[PDB]
């Protein structure tokens, strides 16, 4: 989408420089996307969908529990892919961001017609329970509480890490020698008769732009590609795409549980390796919790809740939470966009009047009115709880009302006093465990005096 | 903190209040403060909701509220830890 | 001495027949060889003939041991890091090299280790494939532990494996402000 929003109108940087869609640099963006599109519809390659704002999915469903954010964001990412690729493309595979898997992603993927994915062998296979032969097969991981399933390919961690990380070259034929070595390691896997499907998954650009000499890394890529071509013309390997493997190799073994994990073996890279991670995690959790409260008030979604959801996607992007690239300024910028849309819609509900519905006597049941006003243009559902130093209502954990747009709502609640004197009543409104508004009044409780002795 | 501006040792109690705040176990906590001095103690309380709270503390003697004070507390959501590895 | 021998051989047969869920050709054709070892004429005190009892027990003890040695314990690793007195995880994989569908159980052991709640966990695996499952355990001491996992069927230990786990102390957190 960043490539697309440059082709139709030029990009302007924050540093000041900007371009136009006729700038020759943009012409280098258009033919790149054209190359990918032509290769995809020629059948040469396969294109995977993903989460729009790249986020650690298993962490969010386990720690934060924000299941609804992940599903809508996956369908948004899928429609973006289907649109920019064109020709009514329908991607069946997804790349789980950072391979942070959780079993609560199975129902989400199933409902969105997601068929296959890629996980790790070192961190997801050796700890996955169920019927296993080897990591070199497509597995059908199945949910138990819903009987929903996906197909999983486990990458080879070591052979991927050797080309991703051991890529620091120093000379022109040094890269050629290392490319021969790497292609050589792929053929050694063929002697083992258990290696059925060999999968390699890694970052596409970081290995190439973070080496000690990035220019020779592209030469390495050409040498490695031409070597892997000679292993297919001798009919050793069948170099193909993951979609073809999905149809040609049905998944027979069945896994039932894969513990939550990334390819880093921990989640401490986005929560814990920076001292000020918990401070910002509590903040983003409060912002999301406010969103849930507001969406409970109006009983669903609207334009404002959706625009706050949009801004909350970008704040949770795991590329800003990475411990080495910790970027708290952009997280603070996106949390403020979402917290202002939500604050201007919740301040429209006030408690405008609270008074005794009688005169108060010690340990005698009286009544207290509460008037909630709804200034929104929608139908609101609120609940309010009272507070006081000695007060006690009959039986109410949360008294919920139902009041239509641009109207008020008064109801009488019964309470007892325990003391006499100058009481302070606090009445506060609650939605999804979040105190919305609170108002303090002052009640005088008089002693109850016994009647005359009967004659 | 309860201040005593009298010249005698007066013993008084206080009760807390608030929409979600609930003292863990203290129906009436009685202090005993000697003349012309304050007296401080900590009390265990528990919150139920998150957000902008109003809390009332009132001094009580023989079922009579002497004085009351309102304080403001912000209660934060408890976040769950990471999956262990 | 020979009665304990033949009882061990027969109870091995019972364990193997519990594993495969019934009788097969190997179980029947070793059960055959068990008949001739229990013949009362070789046990008669005057004609005590241990060299034919051994000949027939050896035949059945080899048919059974070449069918039970195909169930191993291929790896046992902690699914996480172990802390003193804290429920942790332990993942164990059982391999089946037979051509039949095997049912086994296993019990854990260690000097301070203790399963949270599993007296005997029966796994149930299909032919020519492994089967792994995580089990909850709780450590008691701190230091260099030795923990044993043994495959068990009908009261008979099939195979046992020893691993080395390091349990570290749980340290209390900061006073809140």
């Amino acid at each position: 989408r960043q490539w697309q929003i440059a082709v139709e109108k030029g990009v302007e940087f924050v540093n000041g420089e900007k371009y136009d869609p006729n700038h020759e640099k943009i012409r280098l963006v258009e033919e790149t996307l054209n190359n990918y599109r032509e290769a995809l519809f020629k059948g040469q390659i396969d294109v995977l969908t993903s989460i729009y704002a790249h986020t650690i999915g298993g962490f969010l469903t386990d720690v934060l529990g924000a299941t609804n954010i992940v599903e809508e964001e996956i369908r948004y990412g899928k429609e973006v892919t289907s649109k920019i690729m064109g020709n009514n493309y329908n991607p069946q595979g997804i790349w789980t961001p950072e391979m942070a898997f959780s079993m609560k992603l199975i129902p989400i993927y199933y409902d969105l017609d997601i068929k296959y994915t890629v996980l790790d062998d070192k961190f997801h296979f050796f700890h996955a329970e169920g019927n296993k032969d080897s990591q070199y097969e497509p597995y059908m991981v199945i949910d138990t509480e819903s009987k929903k399933y996906i197909t999983v390919f486990f990458r080879d961690h070591d052979l991927s890490d050797i080309l991703g990380f051991r890529n620091n070259f120093y000379s022109e034929p040094h890269a050629w020698r290392n490319a021969y070595e790497f292609a050589l390691r792929v053929a050694e896997k063929w002697f083992d008769k258990n290696v059925k499907v060999l999968t390699i998954a890694l970052d596409g650009e970081n290995w190439m732009s973070f080496s000690v000499n990035p220019p020779l890394t592209a030469y390495f890529l050409d040498k490695m590609i031409i070597y892997l071509e000679t292993l297919s013309d001798n009919k050793f390997i069948k170099l193909s795409t993951l979609r073809e493997i999905y149809n040609k190799v049905p998944a027979n073994r069945i896994l039932t549980n894969i513990p939550t994990n990334s390819w880093l073996g921990t989640f401490r890279k986005w929560r814990g390796e920076v001292p000020q991670h918990e401070e910002y995690w509590i903040k983003t959790y409060s912002v999301y919790r406010k969103l849930l409260a507001y969406e409970e008030m109006i009983g669903g979604r609207d334009e404002f809740s959706n625009e706050a959801r949009w801004a909350l996607w970008h704040a949770l992007d795991s590329d800003y939470w990475w411990a080495e690239f910790w970027l708290p300024k952009i997280i603070d910028t996106w949390l403020s966009v979402a917290e202002n849309i939500l604050n201007n819609r919740i301040n429209k509900i006030q408690i405008i009047d609270v008074r005794p519905a009688s005169e108060f006597y010690e340990d005698e049941k009286a009544g207290l009115v509460v008037t909630i006003r709804n200034q929104l243009e929608k139908e609101i559902r609120v609940s309010f709880a009272i507070g006081g130093t000695g007060f006690s209502s009959v039986n109410n954990d949360l008294e919920t009302v139902k009041m239509n747009p641009n109207s008020s709502y008064t109801r009488i609640i019964p309470v007892k006093a325990k003391f006499i004197g100058k009481h302070k009543m606090v009445v506060s409104a609650i939605s999804k465990g979040l105190i919305i508004d609170s108002k303090i009044i002052d009640i005088n409780v008089k002693p109850k005096l016994l009647p005359n002795p009967r004659l």
